[PDB]
Formats: structure tokens, C-alpha cells, sequence
């Protein structure tokens, strides 16, 4: 019966391969939008407009989260992810101080090659060596003088990599919001919309600015299923029953 | 007479199939568009003289409301709403701790394979079965400890589904609105905008967002009438009668 | 000299088949876009250009009002206003109250047919009753049960029927706004601009929603004089007149 | 080292047709863009870009001032400015009062018909009259009743027309920025940016409502140089030279 | 494991030829994004197959900055930098000597002085002026107005040239950002994205308003490997191990 | 008639749902205030006023109690009350409440009480009764409970017209106790 | 030369649509709080200039009167009384079936009574008004009036308001007689004869 | 029911402490909202739901070290370097009045602090610390009575 | 509480005196995030942590007050007096030169409060009428020394 | 009237010695703010 909804719908996602089941988590903006082709038929003197035709519907998918991790990142890029692999960063470091030998000891683990940078901004490149001493010209620098370094290390963790070739597999799409009473604002109903046999698209957007998240999105397209002629179904609840 | 008016509209609804004239609702925002196309003959040298020619004269409609309706839903898409159905519906549940003896109970009564998410987060399938317990393996979870169980469990609802087939019938929609005296301020005249025929056409956009309505969008598109060959109808009177 | 303009433009309109001089108004916001487009040859290696060109130039014209007219709405096609004539437009009824006779009193004039809207959305139908009062079964409502109704009232007023058939006539458009001196604070100036042998064109969008103005456009296009071969003047005046 | 510009730049155009450097103005923006076209090639199997024809490096310009000249839109349309040139304006007389005799007087000089309107809305055109009294009908109004003028007077202005041909002059763009140290707080270097060969495009647009951002927009369009092939040019130049 | 981001990322360059590794500093956006299309309706009965075509895959780069530096815009421009170039640039001065003598003379510098201005509306142009400290200008007398000037300066400094060059560079980029626990406040993890095989595009786009900082922008491609056939890598790691 | 009337209220409330109306007594400090909303249409040549456009007439409600009472911060946030509850405190067994996130999903109705003298005579005149149509809970309390100093809960209401009767206040001025 | 000023302020209030002057003040403290609100368009290149533009000012009025009576309320959104008009009243006993009377079962738990501490129904009748969502303004003027005392009375002025326009802020407390002393809100426009707001007037006792 | 107090109410922490007898203690709540715009003029009302925020202010009777350093010649070792504020802990409420109980699940402590030097006074301002729902029960303040 | 200031750039001990209240009250410029089911609240952050520090004495020196604007005392300086002419000392008010650093030390009874490299403001303000009662107020921002990165320690002898 | 005024002035108060030479307080151009304020009172004496 009449009410509306003000809140922000659930996401449950179903893997259709064999079994599985993704992000029984919490998502802070879904959205979906019914869209479907334009033509005209015309005829008749004057070229009267007689008839209305269109057909081939289409559905698209959208969905925000206000949270970030690789195993919904590795969503629009199916694939399995390998933990504790050994790769290779890099390392930022300062604060290094040169003695009156004319030379500077060095903090960490390099793997490849050691660069200094001065003050004033002028760049120098000097070879990895394993004691850590490195002699540094005097035009470049003077004894007592501010250098800093950057170097890479080696870490060990979860990598995940993206293919030249794509895939993607068929999944399962839930929704979950409550109604809520016309005058007396209790909750009449819940709202589910199921999406069968749907699959997601590729257009992953990551802004790296500062001062917030950048709550990631994840971009889906709907599907016609081929059992039942069906491919968008919403489902209310009703709290009495 | 030269007047100022700002308001909403009550807009009608009549099946030109049966007498459905259902649907007197009070919307949020209506809007009407119409544009025009010259198919014009100009050239070189040679044919130049254009001939001005008269074509492609299109109405659109766009009615924004502030409430939700599932008749609405089923406005577009013509397909009879079923009601009292078995559908099974996804559902969370939160908040399960686990005995010493590593068996946990459910409250609520699955009726598919159900899924336990620990804090560490892994994947574990189970059986049904009628004792209403089910156990759990040390490794994936000591003893005392939180869970979150996800299962579907079959629900009591009304249904509608969207398929591979259009729209149907056509619909006889009508503006209503008021006008104000520019200097002595008072509704003046109501303003009554007809229209002979109109179809449906698939345009949806709705983002269910947190804090904030749906607010539903239905877009309609005019065609002419066999017997009067109109597009639309203004009224205007004042109340002196 | 550099100056700084601070006021909306006025509008002059006038129809070139007779003298009328309509739509004095001041109106609310006034714009003119133009653009320019080409083709060009290509020639062989390289595929340079043969720089032998054909152009064209159109503009596009917006004005905005904060005020509605019904002739404003019909200076967009080529039709007449049609003066008190009977036309046929809905209503609606609140707050009915059913007697313990299952019956209810009319206020109104129907002449097609009164529907009533129970409170829990359920229709019925009935003929309309000479005396005014209607029969209801007991199963759509008890005695004493709040009822709403829904018919078509008979009205007298000026008509507008827009039409897709019928176009013609042309017009010339003038501009006036004030310029201020960034120095004196005063009007040094004050700039018109006009636009002989302008086509109307049919492009309507205006916005009914709740709150704020309509503020409908009309958009136009420009063709080149037929003597002059102009489309566009722009002229600067000065207070030494 | 580095530094952050927060000012805007001094634009300067000089044509390439004689030496005339002028519009020694200051603006508030500006900006250029830079885009390349990629045509490609496919491939096969999927590994579809084997080999590409990059091509067509163009330049876009773009500035708005803060202030109004007639000066600064001759570069759009190629043509010349007409000054004390009679042309024919518009004007609105208001507060006309009629006397017993249907009567009314006019203070203006006007060339053509008069369009007298009464309180709610009338067209009475009327030819000129020496006296400047012109009678008023009975119907029109009564006596004792304020009406409103409207008519055409010539003016002497400065006259420019614009047209669709004669787009061959070109110009030469210089900016002028200052650049900040980051931690000396005071100027550290001029940033001057210069696009020969620069051909005038013409994207013509404003909004004339209110004194809210007029902004007129001046859109160019870079293209190559014959005896050098450099598009673009940026100059750094220390303060300490 | 679950956790949030919400801060910027230090961006790392490297070249394919050399060992430079220039750039270890930090802005406040730097984004990439993943493009894909394709896919086709193939309908019949309005029916949806599998709609895809499986092909593309391409990653487009976008880092900002907070600094302007040259090094920057000759790197996405791949070009030499002319170190101590002479260049010519424009300047004006603003009252140097009370204009009731007819007598100027310009001070700082005398090659290209030309073109002086009126100060209300029109040039005061004295075509060639070029004369060894000059202190006799006559043109029009233009007594006790402002006076006003437009020289040419000679200047050295760094020069930078844009032209179709067929850049080829190939590079490797690196990203580093601090994950946050949902739960205890603190850095989960550190996240790296690694993007070999990277080349530079052609697009620049800037804009100098009013105030604002610069925050240079030029985007990147990134290919796939010769070896791995990878272009893009996700790696994270926590600071436990 | 013309006399200055200012002191302690007595106001009930009314739940559609139930018949509950609670809040028979006396109470520390209860008075409303109205605050119209202002507009402009503005436009034409400069900047010049056609129009008003009259708009929306808000009312809030401020009462205030002596004394703390359970009921006050039960209908606050309309959660269902329990009784004789094992609770963590040791152990307790009693009444029992808590806040959720979605709460006060109920409509209420407010009057007012008042007995006023003459401002000459100084003996009864009339009982000038305020009556509301269905109010909505605004729940903003402020608490501060150092020592022995106070309770003095405060709890805002919002409220308009209602869907048949369109009245967002009642003002009568009647009961001559004369 | 010298004035003091140490007394409330008498005002009038006309109305400009049917010529009825009223309120023959008897007031106890008088307001006049002002304010102006000017924007400014900023400038250019380094430091900007700057570029004056539109200014306005605001005027606003309060008055606080001794008594209390509904014309106070009713001049506020211009309605007429509904003087002997039926009410719907329940008040507590410490007319049984028109005031839909409730039981009290003690403690804090009750139940409803066959309409057949309660609430009964009283019936005066008397005077009524009912405050309705549909009002706009109604035309008035206002002018002070306050004698000001000689330090060595030196002078009576009196502050015009032509061109007042209603805007209603209202809070109320009626429960007993200690003390209410009502208050008002009042906006004003600019003439459109004199372009004028508000005027001081000085004056003398030797004239 | 009738409800009096003549005591000073007592405040307990538990890191994931403090037995001790309090000065001050007082917290606030405030939710936002907006007006739903309907229908010639606003006839439906819809009170929107928002944020429901919570903040504590609590002072104890003395200033030590480790109250301040809740918030974030050798001696005692304390000072503040960067971002320390997160310490999990529970906040329990003691107020005989029926004893009523205050507690606020999920505490994360946080602070905008006051201080000041004067020629006297007091010391210790008070301390103004954030709380968030629980994951699992959604729940941020509970009321205990008995 | 006693205090008094040294100054890094040359060698001076000044400001020693009694002061009469004295506080660093600090500013996070906190800012809250969302995470939306029923838009709850999750995580607050926080961006600046700045701290700014009073104090105030109840007497006017000459040397005083000339710490928050730029400018040197100049005496023995010819000024016009309307009632004629005066030498003596004055000062001046200025915009500019905002580079000196200061050590900040308050002597309290022993908490000793460390706070080094401060930054000068020049926010005042005053409260007076005739006849008297200046009583100024002196205002003052710290910043990390960058050393050991350290702004605000707290020490109990 | 409204606005209309650009009118500059200039102030200069003055207090005495507590610290021989009081401290003379000279101002350059002062530009009027347009805030005047004037509250009449019951009992107390008018201060612009």
C-alpha cells in the first residue's frame, strides 16, 4: 500500500560459476536504470504520424560503497587472487647526515640502486653498495650537509594483476530496503529487487585525492535470462505477514 | 489575462482500453516538450528556392512525484500484479556465537546451503537439517566467538517481474493547475492542458539513495488522434461562474 | 571603451505579414549562440587538404520570461486563439461520508460518470444518478466510511489547440540593455541588437513543479536578409542624443 | 626549484596583417588545451594496435575577460565598425495620460506607426502626426486613463554587421604570469606563453540577464607555423636577468 | 582483511633507458582508469544474448600536481630545453611625465616601442616609434589625459617548444598509500600499484583563473608487457611482517 | 479580555495508535514559539520585486519537567518497553530500555491547561485552551547531571496541518468560570 | 542640546485598508534594531581592486505592550473573530459525552469509557479564532512617540515608519496571570514618494 | 517514576581502570533534518532520519597525567608527537536516583580539549570524547535503571 | 604564572615577569565521515592539530606588543603634538617581517612546559576606556621545531 | 538616505600615564561603517 522509501538499499552479490557467494557487506548508493530504444513508423498523406515502435530493452547496474579492498576490486576482473609473493617496492628516505669524512652511512635494505638528492635540488646517482658508505662528491655536497635517499626494497604480501585478455562471469544481484507508513511512519514493508543473470563491466574509476575516500564504484550490466523470459524482479515484503 | 502562476499539478490516467481512469494522484513535478524537424531542400546554383515544408512535430511528457507506488511500477510494464506468491528472498543473519562444543543454532529457518562469515572472513558451506543446530570446525573459528550467518528463507509477497515484452494501451493524461492575479493575488484561472493520445515509453531512473526520496520518473510520449488530428489541448477560465 | 552591462534586455516582436507589434514586455533573461561548421576536400599523398571549402553559418536564439501569456504560448505556432467555447475537463470530490443507507450525496454536475476511491484503494464504478445520490455495496464500505470521487465537469473558456500541421509567417526581433561606466558609476551607453528576417522555430520546454516560476523559452532561427544579406546588427549608442 | 602561479595572465593580441599590437587589457582567465587524434589500426586475434598514423596535433585557446567591448569581437567575424550611423531603434513611452477629449500628447520624435495599449491589452497603430496629439477611441478606453507608447526613432551610433565570409586574418597570442617561490615568499620567475599562427574561430555565445559574470567569450584556434612547425611555446624568464 | 583509504598516494617515475628516477614527490589527485565497449543488442523477440564481444582492454593514467615544474611538461612533451635562449616579450608602463608638453620619453628599454592608447575609447597609435631615448612623440596632441605605454622587452631564460616530435619514451610507474583498520584507528596495510611498460600521451590541459593553483595535468597510457602481457598490478602489505 | 497570563502548564499526549494519555500532571515549563518563513521572487529590469510568494508557517514545541520520568525518554524513541530483564550492571533484574538507530515511529498530540485571573480583580476568568493537531517527535534532549544541581529533561516537537481539517493550531479562548 | 531619554515609547497603528487607526499604546519598552547587507565584486591579476555594486538597508521593530489581548494575535495574519462560535474543549476533574471522557485507573495505566482524574467538556462558547495556512499581509504604519527630559524636558520626538510590512514571529506562554507582556515583529519597505524608512523628529516645549 | 538526585555520578572504563569519584558529568545529542517539500505548500510532513550524534563531556575532581593523556630532566614520560587518540575501551555511567546506569558501546576515543594558567580557579576543564555504533548490535548508548 | 622568553637569532633574556592567565588551547579542524545505512557515522578524522597560545600581563612596556607587529622602537624622534613638537621614543605599526622565532617557558609552581620554535601573530585585542586600565593581551602560535618534530611537551620537575 | 556618502574623517582618543608621557593617540583616514545604534531604555540614561 502506498509509502515510499528514504534509506539506502543492501547489496548481496552470488557467484553463478559453481556456488559462491560475494560482499554480504554494507554499500552507501546503489542505483539501476530501465532504458530502452527510440524509432517512429510514418506514412500516409501528409506523412501523419500513425504508429509508435520500439523494442530492445536494456538494463544497466550502479553501485557506491564507502569502503575499499581488493577482493571486491577483483569483481570486475574474476580471477583468483595468490597471497604471500615476494615483489618489489620502493623506499623514501631522510634525515641522512654526512660526516666530515666526506661520506654517509645508509639506513635499510637496497636491492637495486641507491640515488641521492641535494638541498638545493640538484640530483645524484651513485652505485649500491652492501656496507652502506657511500662517498659522496664534494661539489655535490659538503660535510654537514642534509642528503636524502630512495631506494627499493622487497616486501611480501597478496598481489593481484590484471590480464591482457578479459573475462567475466555471470552473477547474482540482491537489494534490501524497508517501506515505511504513510502517516503512522512505521515500517509496512521491505523491498527486494532481484537481478538474474547478469554479468559486470569494466570501467573502474579510482581518484586518489586527498581529504576523503574515494568510495569506489562498481559498474554491472543486466542480462535477459533464457529459462523463463525474465530478467528484472521486485520483490516487497510485508512485515505483518 | 496576463498572469503569474507556480504550483504542482493533479495528473489523470485513463486506459483507452477499459475505463481505468485510476491513478488521480497528487505529483511532485510535470513537465511537457515539444520540438520540430525541417526536412528543407536547398542546394547550389540550382534549387535554391527552398519551398518552406512543415514536418515532425513531437510531444513529450515528464511527471516527477515525490511518493512511491507499485501500480505506478506496473504503469509501464503492462503485466497484472500477482498477489499472494512463494517467492524466496535472501536474508542476513548477525550477531552468533559459537558454544564450546563448536555447534551453532539459527533462529530463522534456511531453506538453501548456509554461509558463516568470522572475523577473519572465509567461505563455509553446510547442509539443512531438522535438529536446528549446525556445527562448525575448529580452525575456522575458536570457541565463544562472534559470527554472521547468511541464508534465504522462503517469504510472503506480492510479485511483479519485468520480461521481454513492451508496453500496452494507450492513456489519456490531463494537467491541472492555477493561476494568480498580478495585482489583486488570488486564483484566477485553472489551467487545463489536454491531451488526445499518449503511450508509455521505458525510461527509468531512479537512486535509492539515503536520505533522500526515490522520486520516480515516467516518461511518456503523444500521438496525434484519428478523428481530430490534435497533439494537445490548453483550457483556460476564469471563476466568475 | 570598457564597459560593464547590469540589466536583463528588452524585447520588441514583430510579425512581418501585418503590423502587430506584440510582446512589449521586459522579460527575464535574453542569449544568442553562434557556431560555425565546414567541409573540405582531401586530395593524394598525405591527405592534405585541397583548401577548397564550403561554409555556412546559423544562430540560435534563447529568451527567458518570468511572466505567462496565452498568446505567448501561440506565437510559437501557426494557429488562432479560439475564443468561449464548452469543453470537458475532470474533478475530483473529498471527504464523502456514507450514510447508514449506503448512500452518498453528490455537490457536483458529472456527465459522464462518478468512480469512488476508498481508503484502501479499491474502485467502483457507477453511472451518474439524476438526484445525485448513488448506491454503493456494503463490501467496497460499511456505513459511516470516509469516501473520496472522481468525474468530468463541463467548462466554458478560450481554447488553444497547438497543431503539427501548420507553420508560416516570419519576424524580426530587437534587443535594448543598459551599459555602465566602471568609472562614473553611470550609464555611459546603452546597446540594441537586432535581428531582421528571423524564422521561428518550435523548441517549447517550460517546467511546472512546486515552487518558482515556469520561465518558458522559445528558441528561433536567423536567415540572411534578402537584400541586405544580414542576420545579426549590433549597435552602440551614447547619451550625447 | 619549483614554484605555484595563483594569478591569471596578461593577454595581448597582435594582428599578422599589418603591425597592429593592441587589446592591452586585463582579463580574468584563461586557458589552452592541448589533444591528439588516434585513428589506429586493428589487428587480428585481439592484440588489435600493431601500428598507428598520429596525426593532427591541434591546440585549442581560450579566454574571458571581465568587461565589454565592441572592440573585442571583430577578431570572430572579419569586418569593419560603422560609426554615426542613423539606424532605427525601438523605445517604450509609460505614463501616458488621456484627457476628456480622448486625447493624448507625445513628447517623442517618433518615425513610424504608434502602438497605443490600455490597462489590460489593446493594439491601436496610428499614423504619425505633426501636432503630436493623437485622438483615442471611446472602446479603446475612458478618460482619466493612463496608457503606454511604443514606436521607432532613429539613433547615431557606432554600427558593425556581421556576415559569412571574409575569415582570413590572423594574430598572435601572449600570456604573462608571475611565479611564487614556495618558501621565500616573494616572485620568482615571469611565465610568458606565446601561440603564433592562431586562427579566430567563431564560438560566439553570452547570456545578457544581470551583472552576474558577464564573461565574454573569445574562443581561438591554433595552427601550424610555416618557417618554424612549433605550435606552442612557453618561456621561463628569472627576475634575477 | 577489511579496511578504508582516505588519503592521497606518492607517486614514483622511472625510465625504460635509463636509470633516472625522477619525480619521488607528492600531489593531492593521481588517478587511472580502465576503458572498455563493444557490445551489441542482437536482439529478436527483444531478446538478450550474450552481449559481448571481448576485446580492448585499455589503461589510461591521470596524475596532478602541486608545483609547476618544467621538467614536467618537457617530459610529457619529450623535447631538449634551450638553457640561456634570448626571447621577446611585451610591457607597458603607467605615467612617467605630465602630458601638457607633447614630449615623452620611455625609460627601461627602447627596441619596439610602439602603439601607445588613448585613454577613454580610442588609439592613440604613433605607428613607428623606434628612436635612441627619445623625448619628442608628437601624433595627436592628447593633452593632460594619462599618457599610457606598450614597449617590447628582450629577455633570457628557459625555453620550452611544442611540435610533433613522435615522442617515444617508455617508462615504469609505481604508487604507495596507507590503508586504516575499520576497527583499532590505525594503518593496516600499504597498498602499491605498479604500472610497467607506461608511455606518455598528448594530452594538456590547464586553465589560469582568477585564484586557484595550478595543478598541471597530462595523462599516460599503459601497454602490456613484452614478457608477462601485464599493465596493470595490485600489491598491498601490512606492517606486521 | 485584556490581562498578562504566564505560568507552569499542564499538557497531555495523545497517541493515535493507542488510547495512551499519559502526562496528567503538572509540569516545570512548557511554551511554543512560531517563526513564518520570508521570499522573494525578484527580476525584471535591475533587480526589482514583483512578487511575495508567501510560505510555509513553522511551530516548535518546548516543554520542560521538574523531574526525570522513564516514559519521557520511552516516547522519545518510541522502543518497546520489558520488564524483569536479566541485565548486565553484577546482575540486575528490572526495566529495561535502549536506543536503536530507527526509533520515535509514532504521531502524538499536544493541548495545553491554563487558569487566569483578571489582571485588576484577580479572580478567575477563563481557561484559555491551546489544542494541536498530530505532532511528529524531534528528539534533541540535553541532560546534565553533576550533583543534586537538576534534572530538567527537555524534549522539541514538530508539527502542522492536518490531511482533512488543514488546522496547525487550536487557540480558544473560552470557560468563564463566571 | 542635551536630552535624556528614560520613559517607554506611544505608538499608533493605522490601518491602510480601511482607515482604522488603533492601539493607543501603553507600552513598556520599544526596539529598533537595524542592519544593511552590501556585496562587492572582486577584482584581477595580483592583489584584486575592488568594484562596488548594489547596497541595501534593513530596519526592524518590536513592541512590547503591558496587556494582553487577541487583537494582538489577530493583526498579526488579518482574520475576523469567530466571537460566539461553538468550541471543542476536556478539562480535568479533580458535559460528560461531548468530551469523550477518560477514565485514570491509577499508577500509569488506563482504559477508555463507554460514551454514555477524567475530562469533561466546558461550554461558553465566546470568543474564537482559528489560525489558518492562507495570509499574506495587511498595509499599516507605525509612529514612536518619546519625550526627552532636559538635563539641565528639552524636546517630544516621534519616529515614523511609513511603508511597513507584516512579518510575524510569535512565542507564547498563557497559563496564569504573572506576567506575558506580548510581542510583535514588524518589517519596513521603502516609500515610493519620499524613498523614506524612518525619520527623528526633534522638538520644543516653547511653541 | 519520581526521581531525585543527591549523589555525584561515578564513571567506569575498561581498556579492550578509572574506580574513582568524578566531578562533572553531562553529554549531549542533536540529529539534523530536512524539510520534505510537498505539495502546495508542505502538507506532508515525513520527518527525515539523520545523523544521530553523540558527544560526552566528563571531568574528574583532580588533573593527573594519564586523564590528559587519554586525549592523545626525565620524570614522568608523556608527550604528544601525532595521531595517539585510539585506545579501546568501554564507558560505564553509576547514578542512584532506582540506580540509573549509562553506558555507550564502541567508544573511540577522540578530543578537542581547554585549558588554562590562571593566578587560581581550577584546573582539568573537562575531557570531550566521540563514540560510534557497534558492528554487530548497531547500538551506541544504552540507559540502565534499577 | 611566571614567564619568559629567549630569542634564537640573538642572544637575549626578556619577558620576565609575572603574568596573569595563560593557556595553548588547540585546534583539530575535525571533519566526519559517512557510512551509509541509514547514513551512520564512521570514522572522524581529523587534518591540522594546531595549537594556539595567550597570555596576558597587567602592565605596558614599550618593548611589549612590538613582538606581534614589525617594527623597531625608534627613540629620540621629532613628532607633531596638537594641542606642538616632542623627542622621544615611539613606534610605529607596520604589516611586514613576519620571520622572528621566539622560546616560549612558563615558570608554574615545578610543570615546566617546553615549547619551541613559536611563531609570532599579530592578533590583539584590548578592552578600555578612559583614564586607564590597558592591561594588553599578547597572542602567539608554536610550530614543530622539525628537529625531533616536536611543538607542545609537557615536564614535571 | 541609503548610502549616497564617501565622506572621509578622522578620530583620535587618548589615555594617560599607567605605565611624564601619555600615550597621544594620532589616526589616519577613517572611513565611516554605518553602524550606529541607539537603544532607548526605561530608566536609563542614552549613550550613542
Amino acid at each position: 500500500m502506498k509509502t515510499v522509501i528514504q534509506d539506502t538499499a543492501d547489496v548481496y552479490f552470488k557467484r553463478k560459476s559453481d556456488g559462491k557467494l560475494v560482499f554480504t557487506a554494507e554499500a552507501q548508493t546503489a542505483s539501476f536504470s530501465q532504458a530502452i530504444s527510440e524509432e517512429k513508423l510514418r506514412g500516409g498523406i501528409g506523412n501523419k504520424p500513425l504508429y509508435i515502435l520500439k523494442s530492445e530493452k536494456e538494463i544497466n547496474l550502479t553501485v557506491k560503497n564507502a569502503f575499499f579492498d581488493l577482493e571486491w576490486l577483483a569483481m570486475t576482473q574474476g580471477e583468483t587472487i595468490q597471497e604471500e609473493t615476494k615483489v618489489k617496492v620502493f623506499d623514501r628516505e631522510h634525515g641522512l647526515i654526512v660526516d666530515d669524512t666526506n661520506k654517509v652511512t645508509l639506513k635499510g635494505k637496497p636491492v637495486s640502486d641507491v640515488t641521492f638528492y641535494n638541498k638545493k635540488g640538484l640530483t645524484y646517482k651513485i652505485a649500491v653498495s652492501t656496507d652502506g658508505t657511500y662517498t659522496i662528491p664534494t661539489a655535490f655536497a659538503a660535510a654537514k650537509d642534509k642528503l636524502t635517499a630512495v631506494y627499493q626494497i622487497e616486501k611480501v604480501g597478496r598481489r593481484l594483476a590484471i590480464k591482457a585478455s578479459k573475462f567475466s562471469e555471470r552473477y547474482e544481484v540482491e537489494y534490501r530496503t524497508i517501506a515505511y507508513n504513510p502517516d503512522t511512519e512505521e515500517v509496512y514493508s521491505d523491498i527486494y529487487i532481484q537481478f538474474p543473470n547478469v554479468s559486470p563491466s569494466g570501467e573502474f574509476e579510482m581518484s586518489l585525492e586527498n581529504g576523503n575516500a574515494l568510495a569506489p564504484e562498481i559498474k554491472f550490466e543486466a542480462l535477459a535470462d533464457t529459462d523463463t523470459d525474465e530478467m528484472a524482479v521486485v520483490i516487497e515484503a510485508s512485515r505483518d505477514e
